């Protein structure tokens, strides 16, 4: 069916000047984008964002890059969007994407395993709290 | 348990000049006001807001109504809100609020069944909906 | 004229639950209320928006309170708002409100020099650089 | 000097899919995107925001297709970025576009003159008014 997923553009991605081409991505693999801005997460929102891993080891780290700078967030919509952007993304690891997986996101615009260029919601229910988290209904369009 | 529940002051209660009396009231009663916001709804996006109603015969009325000007949302937060504040609103009917229940909001400040005054979330599943349709989780603080 | 200018609820205010109290004095003083939101200022946003302070010894204690807990900025329109405002508001030490100006926003509700309970523009320049730094033309309805 | 400019992506290029290609373009070009957002004018927004040209006969027509879908605003900071992100964009009917600057973004994706792409300040002034009409400091980072 037709669904909604986030994509977030990570700093070191905003950086390197990769916006447009990211964008420009989603959009020739047939997404619609249904909304989209740039923002600032605080390191209390990136934290509230991130609430699931924060047990994991790397909690902090995320939390700080995520709030070391300006992101873009967007809404894309499309049949089976969830699975599909996150197949488009590829693996955390950009290196391990360049092995991998050399025409996804991360590979043409991660770094490692930090820098690694966008984050996309991992199932329908993170889908549902990640846009809600960063898009009001409003701001949908 | 700690819950959260969306009001929206509508344009009558607006217009009366009873926004500050409003909150007042829902400050008074105990409650945190986690957002705010004044904006106005689109046609559009009022019916989005109200479809759960969309069959309904007074669908046209509240859509347009609920466009007509400028409203005030807030997400007030409390121990049992979503049901507390239903009771602190009143009858939908204000003229009927000020028969069975006078000294609720509706009572005070509504006129008749359309003009009244504010709206409040209806349940635990219309509260998520409500409060993600108007603000996002960037928007609470 | 008719004027537009820009108040801010601070945490002491908003902690001790004068906000809706605030704004209805502001309704009662007969002013429109043209734009409204409850938001947090970063450190550095406080910053910017103190900017001309920036030189100033209470700098860092201003910038920190106003960055400490959320606030409500509202956007208010009247005939020579800017300076009826101000007078409403009254001398920025509260104490000294309480002696010069009983009735004002800032003797009722403030407490010293620094917990003053509430911020306006203090001139035309202020208000139209401090109305564009909170609200986008989008956001005034 | 280092200066700040709007832009806005029109509905006929947000419909031709060409948005990541367009800030692609002004990121080449050197430019920071320092706001970014989707959103939609309503008419009378869109008639607030080219006030200006209210009494041109082009007017009702703009007011209508700038309103007649989702647009994305974004605001370029870089050297002497006004005059340049103007001759950028250039000419506004895009047919001429091509026969007199063939690399502009109006010959690129622009169709005629209503459906011409994009919108970008004019002038100092204008920028300025633009820029605060779309996006807050809150905004800006």
């Amino acid at each position: 069916a037709v669904e909604r997923t986030l994509i977030i553009v990570k700093p070191d991605a905003m950086e390197k000047g990769a916006l447009g081409k990211i964008l420009d991505r989603f959009i020739q693999e047939g997404f619609q984008i249904k909304a989209l801005k740039m923002f600032r997460f605080t390191p209390e929102k990136a934290g509230e964002f991130y609430y699931v891993h924060r047990e994991r080891p790397f909690f902090q780290e995320l939390v700080e890059f995520m709030s070391s700078g300006p992101v873009v967030a967007a809404v894309l919509e499309g049949e089976d969007a969830i699975k599909r952007v996150r197949e488009i993304i590829g693996p955390t690891d950009s290196e391990e994407a360049r092995k991998v997986a050399p025409n996804s996101i991360r590979a043409q615009f991660g770094t490692d395993k930090g820098k690694n260029a966008i984050h996309a919601s991992d199932s329908p229910e993170s889908a549902q709290y990640e846009i809600c988290f960063i898009f009001s209904g409003l701001e949908i369009v």
